[PDB]
């Protein structure tokens, strides 16, 4: 029914701007938060009011009690967490509810439930979703790992159960690599995610990363919005994403999409979320993780379905019914998203600290840009290296590639190194154009790293 | 029918970038031209090669012999003229033909035929198109004007028959005004178009400006892409354009659209062109002029139909067949374009000459930006004041207005005065939101000029 009067965006950069835009289109006043080093940030200038908080640049966005209190002081009725920072923090979501503030996301018990990677696999198994073979929970000790490895069969995978962003993932091809990499990844988790909890699963060979988008309202209406292929990756982090995948047929799209919809109804999911799968070389999908939040790559799904995911998050959070049924969801054409990161591909994607000098954003038919940058934007060590997301749409796959290549060739950024020259070479690459890429794509195509300056 | 290997773009600014992008997506090499004062122009950076020519800033783009000669010297097979400059210059289009260069546009004989408004009305009249009552042809002298005025009935409008861009037009509400305005519109047209000849037509009070987009191939297959409402104007030049119009029902859309197709086929039109109509209070359309070229506002039509008009221009000029029938052309949703000009609306829209300092381009779902600017872009007195075209799309009219208001509120440009604050107020105005605008809109809503600076 009634829309929020005021929403506080507990995030920064391009996802803050994305949420602020959806709010402005809905007529909601907005509140930004920022650290002193970002007094000139774009999200600060776009919001109707903005507040400088935190004792360091991360504490600005990670201090739940302070952010909830600021919400109350200024009269914000809801909080959008974006992605990262506190978006999948169940204590933050629960604190909002206790205080009368609507968290724009799923219910906090669902966040808690799906926040442990092992537990969410067990939940999805019981709901009928095929999952990657592995441990059924945390690993007690490395003896337990030595056993189960033998059970699943090498090569296996060690994964931080409280992990994210690609951190805490080490492959193990024998029990000698296992024990070493066990200490290697364990210490790495106590210090990185707060919990040393490691799980184990089968390493699937030459895999593709396939993920389904769900969207549900507070009245049990859940739909899926098709899938994305996010296989091109560095440090187990996505670089290029496409929708729909090229792998799946329309009939498999609807089948797997019905399974995730069924499972999301079972756990009582509403708002936006995504179920991530690994596709084996035979093309069978196994569930690995759920993100109970918007994802970076949500725009490619919006471009082929016509559905504004972030704006539906906010409407849903205010109690609006989801005005679609599944039969209404069509998958028109193809969309590609490239992450423009401030890092240097030829030096192992080392971050590129500095200041943007020249900056020209392309535009045109079928081009969308998600960004928060201008000349003078400083790349700092504190935050994700993402500068912009370039997104294109076309009716045919090959036109979408050509459109993306031509958009990247016109995207001028100087003062820091970026991924743009690498991405241009990927668009020119025969295999990519033919649809042949796994998660090992960069490893198997070293010539995409050959470019000038 | 092979595609061109190389195209020369005989233009600048946003339209040269728009054409260059279409060429890159098609795999065509591009050639830019520029004046020494614009050596940092974006169209020069985007092209594969660029040539500094001309003895002053306009001669760069208006010297037909030098441009055609350059195209021959570098092996360009085709020239795209954009809009303005030589795009409706029959001599340029015919010089291209004599030299074996393909002009991307309609045949030079149709350009010459429709280059005089009086003759164009007579041609449309004989083809079945309703026209504005007035003189049958050009006026021989003022003394003839007085006679035909009394016949048609005041109020009447004098117009330069060799006219474009809004110059040479005068409302006359009595014989005293007619005699004054004749000499003034005559002298203005001589200085402005080389030819002082005037026509007279009935002044339609409170009109809307409704225009139909046509697209034809060289094999006689002509379609229409519906209409646009371009009523919001200053100095008789468009500022805000929407598609479709809100005025016409789907049945009038196809009726008036069938008439323009029929007339286009009769004169053997191909490539892109536009037929402009005035609509009276009772909802009836009268033809006033044809533009035998792409127009500034073509993107709103691309957003509701999905047809890439510039890319089709280029394919048509190469001899491809048009891959559409009239039945394929759907009109999905609503699109609005706002011209972001470097001018001060509070001072009569006088051009604002200076250098862009702060510059941030908005992006998002349903937003397209056509622009050639960056920090340091210099607005010179020699060229049009257009900085950027902001285009939005939505399924419903009200969401399109909200989306445009929100995009405009986040478009940061400092260093020069622009139309952005005025445009924001139009989007907030109740009359505009309800569809109630005529070409008198800006004179009748002084409140849209109220804003802080
Ligand atoms: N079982 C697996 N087999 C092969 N590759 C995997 C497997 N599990 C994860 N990966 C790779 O690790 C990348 C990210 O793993 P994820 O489990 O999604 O960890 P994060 O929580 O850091 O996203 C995946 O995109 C995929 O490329
Ligand atoms: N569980 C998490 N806790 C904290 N930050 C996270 C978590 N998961 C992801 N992030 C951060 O969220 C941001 C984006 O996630 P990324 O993996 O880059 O794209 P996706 O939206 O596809 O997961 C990155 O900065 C990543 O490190
Ligand atoms: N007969 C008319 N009655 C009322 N307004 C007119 C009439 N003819 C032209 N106009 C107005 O003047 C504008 C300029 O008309 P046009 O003939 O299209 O001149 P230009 O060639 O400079 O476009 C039109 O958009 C419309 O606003
Ligand atoms: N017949 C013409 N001859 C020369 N320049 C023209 C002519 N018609 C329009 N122009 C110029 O072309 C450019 C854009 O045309 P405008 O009238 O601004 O939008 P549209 O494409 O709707 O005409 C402006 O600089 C205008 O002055
Ligand atoms: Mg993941
Ligand atoms: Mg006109």
């Amino acid at each position: 029914h009634q829309m929020f009067k005021k929403v506080l965006v507990a995030n920064r950069g391009e996802i803050a701007c994305r949420v602020i835009r959806a709010c402005k289109e809905l007529g909601i006043q907005t509140v930004a938060i920022y650290n002193e080093i970002e007094s000139t940030a774009r999200h600060v200038k776009m919001a109707d009011e903005a507040y400088m908080i935190g004792v360091n640049p991360l504490d600005t966005y990670l201090n739940a009690e302070r952010i909830v209190d600021l919400a109350l002081e200024v009269g914000a009725e809801a909080i959008h967490p974006g992605y990262g920072f506190l978006a999948e923090n169940e204590h933050f979501a629960r604190l909002c509810e206790e205080k009368g503030i609507t968290f724009i996301g799923p219910h906090w018990k669902v966040i808690e439930l799906m926040g442990d990677k092992a537990r969410s696999k067990e939940v999805m198994k019981r709901a009928g979703v095929p999952t990657v073979p592995g441990s059924d929970g945390i690993l007690k000790d490395v003896e337990e790992a030595k056993r189960i490895a033998k059970e699943i069969g090498y090569p296996v995978l060690l994964k931080a159960s409280a992990g994210g962003g690609g951190r805490g993932i080490r492959i193990c091809r024998n029990e000698e690599e296992l024990v070493r990499n066990y200490e290697n990844a364990y210490n790495e988790a106590v210090k990185a995610f707060g919990r040393g909890d490691l799980l184990l699963e089968k390493y699937i060979e030459n895999p593709k990363h396939i993920e389904f988008q769900v969207l549900g309202d507070k009245y049990g209406n859940v739909i899926h919005l098709g899938e994305r292929d996010c296989s091109i990756q560095r440090r187990n982090q996505k670089l290029v994403e496409i929708a729909p995948s090229l792998l799946l047929t329309p009939e498999q799209r609807e089948y797997y999409g019905s399974l995730v919809v069924k499972a999301a109804k079972e756990i009582g999911y509403y708002s936006a979320g995504t179920m991530e799968f690994i596709a084996d070389e035979k093309g069978n999908l196994y569930f690995i993780e759920m993100n109970t939040r918007i994802q970076v790559e949500h725009p490619v799904t919006e471009m082929i379905t016509g559905v504004d995911i972030v704006k539906w998050q906010i409407r849903i959070a205010a109690g609006e019914r989801l005005r679609y049924s599944q039969e209404d969801i069509r998958f028109n054409g193809y969309s590609i998203e490239c992450r423009i990161n401030a890092e240097d591909p030829k030096k192992g994607f080392a971050p590129s600290i500095g200041t943007i000098e020249r900056y020209y954003v392309p535009g045109g038919f079928g081009i969308r840009v998600e960004h928060a940058s201008s000349k003078g934007y400083e790349i700092t060590p504190y935050y994700d290296s993402l500068i912009a997301k370039l997104i294109v749409w076309a009716p045919l796959w090959e036109v979408a590639v050509d459109r993306m290549r031509s958009a990247l060739e016109t995207y001028e950024i100087s003062g820091v190194k970026t991924t743009i020259p690498l991405l241009i070479n990927i668009m020119k690459d025969k295999d990519f154009r033919d649809g042949k890429f796994t998660t090992r794509y960069l490893e198997e195509h070293p010539h995409v790293f050959d470019y000038a300056e």
